[PDB]
């Protein structure tokens, strides 16, 4: 049975947290409180096959990078988020993925564009610009929203899928 450690990467308040929590325990955080854990675990059925999925959130605060970058080497795949209501959350992508290459020391590192808040109606980020850089990157794209659960569990598998692909 294969384990696979995934890495939520992204600017701050973008939806990190709440994605895997949605995932992992089904329900949605907001206004009250919740237990510090950073370590999710999840058996699932992608494709047929039953596997593991260990999933380690990050935090979006460049201040403290001894958490993140620490673990970019044990990541296998990336879930690099923005939010389609923040311009800024996009912008850092590239950030985020030039640090991904960096450390994995390799340019086809398995990794999924994630748009996430795709309930707002406040959108500033455009679902074909999102499109456009995923394909500069050969990479999948996938609007989430960890409100309403839309694309949460596609944006997981999908990354799933890339891993697979990666190790043939
Ligand atoms: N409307 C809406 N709000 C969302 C969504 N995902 C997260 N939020 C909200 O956005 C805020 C930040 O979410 P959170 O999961 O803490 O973000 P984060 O990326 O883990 N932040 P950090 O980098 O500081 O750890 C919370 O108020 C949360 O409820 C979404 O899909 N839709
Ligand atoms: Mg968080």
């Amino acid at each position: 049975m294969t384990e696979y450690k995934l890495v939520v990467v992204g600017a701050g308040g973008v939806g990190k947290s709440a994605l895997t929590i949605q995932l992992i325990q089904n329900h949605f955080v907001d206004e009250y409180d919740r237990t510090i854990e950073d370590s999710y675990r999840k058996q699932v059925v992608i494709d047929g096959e039953t596997c593991l999925l260990d999933i380690l959130d990050t935090a979006g605060q460049e201040e403290y990078s001894a958490m993140r970058d620490q673990y970019m080497r044990t990541g296998e795949g990336f879930l690099c988020v923005f939010a389609i209501n923040n311009t800024k959350s996009f912008e850092d992508i590239h950030h985020y993925r030039e640090q991904i290459k960096r450390v994995k020391d390799s340019e086809d590192v398995p990794m999924v564009l994630v748009g996430n808040k795709c309930d707002l109606p406040s959108r500033t980020v455009d679902t074909k610009q999102a499109q456009d850089l995923a394909r500069s990157y050969g990479i999948p794209f996938i609007e989430t929203s960890a409100k309403t659960r839309q694309g949460v569990d596609d944006a997981f598998y999908t990354l799933v899928r890339e891993i697979r692909k990666h190790k043939e």
